[PDB]
């Protein structure tokens, strides 16, 4: 295949005819960084008062007419997208047409005062909805040709060994490992049900660092595999349908499935999937499921080995139990409290429900246990070997049937496996159809690795992309395989000491659960 290079044409963002600029910078042999700026804020986009996103046009009438009775005219704005049957996802109830966010914020406060806080509206900018727009956009691209680069792409865990804490920003990770450049990685635990200063953050999905399994597959999801080929060159592959099996056995052969590793909050499974039981075992991004028979393993990568998990789903009722296991596979101790640190090169098992009972039955010190780990991509075994790393995310972008494929991977207008909690149009409108910051990874026909970050949620700077726009950018760039990584406020890119992304959270750059770092 011909050597990958940046196209010279207009990006598939907005109408053809927008202005754009593309910069090129060589960072090292076989490594380049590009920034694309495109478009401009349109006078046809604007700020408005957001009363909410309703599942039907009728469902807003009880509030729209209600607000009209209070003196406020409103506007019903249809979603820019549909479900898999072509039905509109829902309708915003809005009021006003404002040039600035401050005006919309004042208008929202006036509705709150008048309705005695019966309505507490937000604000919304129409450029972020996923309808046709002129932008603007900022797109940041790293390209690494493993046939020419001495640099190596690495999957960096937060602080190296500090899973379960507050994550690590892209900037801090790059400083810690002296990277040439870096981006955020795959999905991670970002729920904060206990109201801590920050959520407790660990990678989720099948996660491998230098052959070591760090977290289990969510189920049915794709990822980016980094391995060494026969020439010793790095090889990136977009893999699909990742699955893991982590099996705990005693010396009599009795077995129990470990659900994952190193995840804070036992019994709670954000993104659902195979680790979840209620309401579904299908993947469902950002949906919070439970497993009240949970079993999670904690090791030296969790809280630097100083402690294991201490949190349990607040809805769980029943027994809890923990086993501490040494490097030889022998039980050291069992007890009904959670949080003991692992022994050197050992681990801690924590269980609820039937898993708690299984662990307590093996609590005698000296009891011999073994853990086996298997990883596969679309049924084919992937060896957990030195030199192999893996990050899971999704959806796969390089497919002809994006909405249907993404739904099968757990990014759907309805929560998979729930009988028609099933409705999911509000989430899907906001995550898939509407524009957000994004990060994505792809591979060109010649093997060049492409890492892409798109700034979002900022109407004067970069509006971000829908999932279909993200897929279009990756195909335009020349990635013949491509997968969406974590987005929204997680998305950022750094080049040397320079932050080239523009994180979208009001509080600034987000600590994330793993990063992709280009090591010199």
């Amino acid at each position: 295949a011909q050597r990958w290079a940046m196209p010279g044409t207009e990006l598939p963002l907005g109408p053809q005819g927008l202005a754009q600029s593309v910069s090129t910078q060589t960072l090292a042999a076989g490594v380049a960084y590009y920034q694309i700026k495109r478009g401009a804020a349109s006078a046809a986009d604007f700020w408005t008062v957001n009363l909410g996103f309703y599942a039907t046009q009728a469902a807003a009438q009880a509030d729209a007419a209600n607000l009209a009775a209070a003196g406020f005219a409103t506007r019903v704005d249809a979603s820019a997208g549909t479900d898999l049957q072509g039905k509109v996802l829902g309708y915003w109830l809005s009021a006003g047409r404002y040039a600035t966010q401050a005006e919309a914020t004042a208008a929202a406060a006036r509705i709150a005062q008048a309705t005695q806080n019966r309505y507490k509206p937000g604000t919304r900018h129409t450029s972020l909805a996923g309808a046709p727009t002129t932008g603007p956009w900022i797109v940041n691209v790293l390209a690494i040709d493993p046939s020419r680069a001495g640099a190596a792409l690495s999957l960096a865990l937060p602080g190296g060994n500090d899973l379960g804490a507050g994550g690590e920003t892209v900037s801090a990770a790059r400083a810690r490992v002296n990277a040439l450049a870096g981006v955020n990685g795959g999905f991670f635990t970002n729920i904060n049900p206990f109201g801590a200063p920050l959520p407790p953050r660990s990678p989720v999905g099948a996660t491998v660092v230098d052959g070591r399994l760090v977290a289990a597959a969510i189920g049915r999801r794709p990822g980016l595999l980094l391995a060494r080929d026969a020439n010793g060159r790095q090889r990136a592959t977009v893999v699909r349908n990742l699955a893991t099996a982590i099996t705990l056995t005693d010396a009599q052969g009795r077995a129990i499935a470990v659900q994952t590793l190193n995840r804070p909050i036992l019994g709670t499974v954000v993104n659902c999937g195979a680790q979840a039981r209620t309401p579904t075992s299908e993947p469902a991004q950002d949906t919070v499921c439970t497993n009240y028979d949970d079993l999670v393993m904690y090791d030296s990568l969790y809280l630097r080995g100083g402690a294991s998990n201490t949190l349990v789903d607040a809805g769980y009722q029943g027994a809890r139990y923990e086993l501490v296991v040494d490097a030889n596979g022998a039980v050291v101790a069992g007890h009904a409290t959670l949080g003991a640190p692992p022994p050197p090169n050992g681990y801690v098992l924590q269980g609820l429900g039937a898993s708690a009972a299984w662990l307590q039955a093996h609590a005698t010190p000296g009891t011999r246990l073994a853990v086996s780990r298997r990883l596969s991509a679309d049924g084919a075994d992937l060896a957990l070997a030195s030199g192999t790393s893996l990050v899971e995310a999704g959806p796969t972008l390089s497919v002809p049937n994006l909405a249907q494929s993404a739904a099968q991977e757990g990014f759907a207008p309805t929560v998979g496996g729930v009988d028609a909690a099933a409705a999911n149009g509000n989430w899907y409108n906001g995550w898939y159809v509407a524009r957000n910051g994004r990060t994505a990874a792809g591979v060109a026909a010649d093997g060049t690795i492409l890492l892409v970050e798109i700034d979002g949620r900022q109407p004067t700077l970069s509006v971000g992309t829908s999932i279909p726009e993200t897929a279009a950018v990756m195909a335009w760039l020349g990635a013949t395989s491509a997968v969406n990584l974590d987005g929204g406020g997680s998305s950022n890119m750094v080049v040397g000491g320079k932050m080239v992304g523009h994180p979208s959270d009001a509080v600034g750059e987000r600590g994330v659960g793993d990063t992709l770092m280009l090591l010199p």
